[PDB]
């Protein structure tokens, strides 16, 4: 055994140096009186022992070891020892020792390190590393953020280079070392997505002949130079309307703003790169502001003012203040655009016509649509049909048909209605086990449930199954007349006069139906009766169910195959000094249905009932987003009567503005065509909606909030002389939307404070930016915050540093009581004409919790409910 | 439509013969999207449970059909029922 020396030399291994050392330690802390001591001798030789005990345990014939390696297992003997105030100044001695020899060290430094790097070009071309061009970059990158070190970056990236470095990994290395610091200050995200922006500058321009690199600054004159660019391009290889040269694109050039670049996030940025940038041979030539000023372009190709309308949808996009659906943002400006790609079926009751509506999901699925099929009328297992003078096995073989074609297309909901009698079959579609001749595990499943079964569940009543074919008029009946009709029906089958029937006990159904939901997730749950009842459309037709989404409530028949047309407006944008902005809202809104409206006009149509129904009835669904965060601004936890509060009033705001936006559009292109008789006609807007539903199903199965903050008879009486639009409203899920705008999705609570994405080098863990700016508030952001954070996955519940009213704001979905989502969504829908996707998390996960939850959700006016998120752990 | 036909030739007992041929196979360009075919047997998977619902119908494929090996492997009793048309011939 020997030891490598501080400085090279090698020496034999002596027990003495080390008895020596230890010794030496206990006579500092201690007198000499210690000096002839059993005691110390015993102990010292003790702790030199198992020492050396440990290098002959981990090493075979000999071997070496470096001198600090024999320092820090003789503190550990010590201090396994419990000798506390031996060990502490053996540590404080070493340490003194050690800082001598490193000043000692600098003292006779000398400093050779130089030149620099040499980046290599694209061509093959070596040449010197620009270091004024990176100051600049990373400089105008830091720019108005707080908490963020440029020079900490630089110095930290210039680590990991090596003479030859290209430039094309120069900037991924300055991405790398940029959104390794989000974690501790999620102002680099803005950082991070700046940076990158200057490989897309280099890859946009370059291709377009505008420039071969490129700053941000410099963007200010470039934006106008490379759009013309752009278009021409962009036709030339057809992935541009050739339309869009039609425009005044100097104009338009001078209309961008290139400051808006710097209000994008690391995903947002990302999100839109790797997928809704224009690209051709993998190379993306589209650029963020030239994104959305084509967009805006493809919603006005028909506007009488193209330029002032496309600058105005350019503001409101490249702002964040609204944002388009996908598939708005996909295709607008593109040949035969699909602006919409959301649509809802009604399935009839004839072979051809089933066949038919097959016929249909495929067309409408060839670029990604999602579908809402209502299968109620098609007859059931036992009924008979003539010709074939069989029986019919019932509407499961046909969605197995209709599952293998979702597959064969690359979504779709089937509805049913609780009296169905295929109805116990349609509720199993999606057991993981089971015979599969009986299953469709790649179809989503929603009920479609009367008022009336609800009534007979509340109430411990029976309820009758049947076929439609026998009662082919229940299906298209609603409120008061369907509950007669059916009363009726179900004395006849008593009677003997129905012989194809199935009693059972509501009860029982409905314990089925939450119990499928909480063991496969489907079928979810929807209410027919306030989605007809408060249909404005109720004149010229029935809504016969939602859609893959469960937030579009319109109607369908032979010849209509309803579109949803959809946005988002962004509430964290109209957020001020803590309160909702009034006036901004009115602006945005205003524009929004705009877009809206004409995305109807531009949309291209591949199935002619499809444009026969948006023609005809002209629904949009003007939906928010950001919500959750919305609250964090105004420091309002989820769980509160003051964010039931402000989701009520904040959708009568919107409500307001949305529908004086229709009747704006009503006065410049006239109200549609079956404005005549519709609820608006009537002046019945949502708000009174609710009093007639309350009216109808009765209040012993019904209580909703019907507080007013604003004055609506002036606007009740100008709806009634025409509007644009049949349908206004609707809050869909935005998850593409939401991160590209940086915001909260939809009207969600907050999933985990906390993710750890983890797809390409290490992993990177991003924790929820309107916390870390509380903390840092209380002070309470530092190093074991963070291990904290991880450790409870970003719960900051039982947390003891965190107070009370921030562990109640930054409540996670699974611990925020379902209640305040029910209730919220409950004061929201008092406001939309259509509906709104509500997901609702459930910890405990009981079938008297999934009860107690899913009669709230019914007795309180909602429409639809969504996914259920269920842990049975707590 | 062709599978339309199918059911309602079907719709009395009436037996098919259908050429799915001209379908091109899976790596197949399609402009509809800018992604690849997944080839004919997806498609037969709607003709085989159509047949089921209807309930007789025979898919011809030529030899020199990309999608032919998957093709001659639709009738084994086990693997992958994805890859599998038991209710057709
Ligand atoms: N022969 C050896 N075998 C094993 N460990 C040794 C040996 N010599 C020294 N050590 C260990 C024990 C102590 O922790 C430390 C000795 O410190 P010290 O006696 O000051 O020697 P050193 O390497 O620092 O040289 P110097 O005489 O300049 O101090 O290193
Ligand atoms: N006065 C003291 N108090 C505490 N520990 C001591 C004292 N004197 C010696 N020791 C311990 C810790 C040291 O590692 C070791 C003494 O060796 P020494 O050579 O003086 O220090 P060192 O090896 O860490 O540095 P260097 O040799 O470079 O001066 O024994
Ligand atoms: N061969 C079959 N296999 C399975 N289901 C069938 C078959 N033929 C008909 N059906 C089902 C599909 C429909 O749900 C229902 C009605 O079929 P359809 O073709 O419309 O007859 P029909 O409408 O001309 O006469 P009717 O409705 O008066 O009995 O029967
Ligand atoms: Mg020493």
């Amino acid at each position: 055994l020997r030891v490598i020396k501080r400085n090279g030399t090698v020496v034999p291994y002596t027990d003495d140096k080390i008895t020596v050392a230890i010794t030496k330690a206990f006579l500092a802390v201690e007198g000499g009186t210690a000096a002839a001591s059993s005691r110390i001798h015993d102990t010292v030789r003790r702790l030199t022992e198992q020492v050396t005990a440990t290098f002959k345990r981990r090493m075979p014939s000999g071997g070496t070891i470096h001198i600090e390696e024999i320092q820090d297992q003789v503190e550990l003997a010590l201090m396994r020892a419990g000798e506390q105030k031996v060990a502490r100044d053996y540590v404080i001695y070493r340490e003194a020792r050690a800082a001598e020899r490193k000043n000692a060290g600098a003292a006779s430094d000398v400093a050779q390190p130089h030149p620099s790097i040499r980046i290599t070009r694209a061509d093959g071309s070596l040449s010197p590393l620009d270091m004024g061009r990176l100051n600049t970059i990373i400089s105008e990158a830091c720019e108005g953020l707080a908490e963020v070190d440029g020079a900490l970056i630089e110095r930290e990236t210039l680590k990991n280079l090596y003479d030859g470095v290209a430039e094309k990994d120069v900037n991924t290395a300055l991405v790398m070392t940029a959104r390794t610091l989000v974690e501790r200050e999620p102002n680099y995200s803005y950082v991070t997505a700046r940076l990158l922006m200057d490989t897309l500058r280099a890859e946009a321009l370059g291709f377009l002949g505008v420039a071969e690199s490129a700053t941000h600054h410099e963007m200010a004159e470039l934006y106008a130079k490379a759009l013309p660019a752009y278009i021409e391009k962009g036709a030339e290889f057809e992935l541009v309307d050739a339309k869009l040269k039609e425009f005044d694109l100097e104009k338009l050039g001078k209309a961008i703003d290139h400051e808006r670049d710097q209000q994008f996030t690391y995903l947002g940025l990302q999100t839109l790169y790797d997928r809704y940038f224009i690209h051709k041979d993998g190379i993306r030539f589209e650029l963020p502001q030239i994104f959305f000023m084509r967009v805006a372009m493809g919603l006005a190709i028909e506007e009488k003012d193209r330029e002032a309308r496309a600058i105005e949808f350019y503001n409101l996009l490249s702002s964040f203040d609204y944002m388009s659906s996908t598939p708005t943002l996909f295709n607008a400006g593109t040949l035969r655009p699909q602006l919409s790609s959301c649509y809802l079926t009604t399935v009839p009751d004839d072979l051809s016509g089933i066949y038919g509506a097959i016929h249909d999901n495929a067309m409408l699925s060839k670029f990604a649509g999602g579908l809402g099929n209502d299968w109620t009328p098609v007859r059931a297992l036992g009924s008979y049909i003539k010709g074939t003078n069989g029986k019919s096995q019932g509407v499961v073989p046909f969605l197995k048909v209709v599952n293998d074609t979702a597959v064969a297309v690359n979504a779709v909901c089937a509805y049913l209605e609780t009296w169905h009698l295929d109805i116990e079959e349609f509720l199993e579609l999606r057991k993981n086990t089971g015979d599969d001749r009986r299953r469709t595990h790649d179809m989503n499943t929603a009920n479609w449930i009367p008022d009336l079964f609800m009534k007979r569940v509340f109430d411990d009543g029976s309820w009758t199954l049947f076929s439609p074919s026998d009662v082919p008029d229940l299906h298209d009946l609603y409120g008061k007349a369907f509950e007669e009709r059916y009363e009726y029906y179900e004395a006849l089958a008593s009677y003997g006069k129905l012989k194809l029937h199935k009693v059972v006990q509501a009860k029982d159904l409905w314990r089925k139906m939450l119990s499928m939901l909480f063991e496969t997730g489907h079928p979810w749950l929807t209410f027919k009766d306030p989605c007809n009842l408060r249909s404005p459309q109720q004149h010229v037709g029935v809504v016969h169910s939602s859609n893959l989404c469960t937030e579009i409530t319109l109607n369908t028949n032979k010849d209509e195959i309803a579109v949803c047309n959809l946005g988002s407006i962004n509430l964290v944008n109209h957020i001020v000094d803590g309160k909702l902005d009034t006036a901004k809202l009115e602006k945005t809104v205003k524009t929004a249905v705009r877009m809206l409206d004409n995305v109807i006009d531009i949309n291209y149509y591949s199935v002619p009932q499809a444009q026969n129904s948006n023609f005809k009835h002209r629904p949009v669904g003007l939906g928010i987003m950001g919500f959750q965060d919305a609250l964090y601004l105004q420091h309002i936890p989820y769980g509160s009567d003051a964010a039931i509060a402000f989701a009520d009033q904040s959708m009568e705001a919107i409500s307001y503005y949305a529908i004086q936006a229709s009747c704006d559009l009503a006065d410049e292109r006239g109200a549609y065509q079956t404005f005549q008789g519709s609820l608006w006609s009537q002046g019945i807007l949502p708000i009174d909606s609710e009093k007639k539903l309350i009216e109808e199903r009765g209040a012993k199965y019904i209580e909703v909030d019907l507080s007013e903050t604003l004055d609506w008879a002036p606007l009740r009486e100008r709806v009634q002389k025409g509007i644009r639009n049949s349908n206004i409203m609707a809050i869909a899920p935005t998850a593409t939307i939401a991160n590209i705008t940086g915001v909260s999705q939809s009207i969600e609570p907050t999933y985990q404070n906390l993710y750890v994405k983890s797809n390409l080098s290490g992993e990177f863990t991003v924790i929820n930016p309107y916390l870390v700016r509380d903390l840092k508030a209380r002070g309470l952001w530092d190093p074991v915050m963070v291990n904290d954070l991880k450790y409870y996955d970003g719960s900051v519940q039982q947390i003891e540093r965190i107070p009370q009213d921030l562990k109640d704001l930054y409540a996670t979905a699974f611990e925020v009581e379902t209640r305040w989502i029910v209730e919220a969504a409950s004061r929201r829908q008092k406001w939309i004409d259509q509906a709104q996707s509500l997901n609702l998390y459930i910890a405990g996960a009981s079938g008297k919790k999934l009860d107690v939850t899913y009669r709230m959700a019914w007795f309180r006016g909602l429409k639809t409910t969504y996914y259920l998120r269920a842990l049975a752990a707590t």
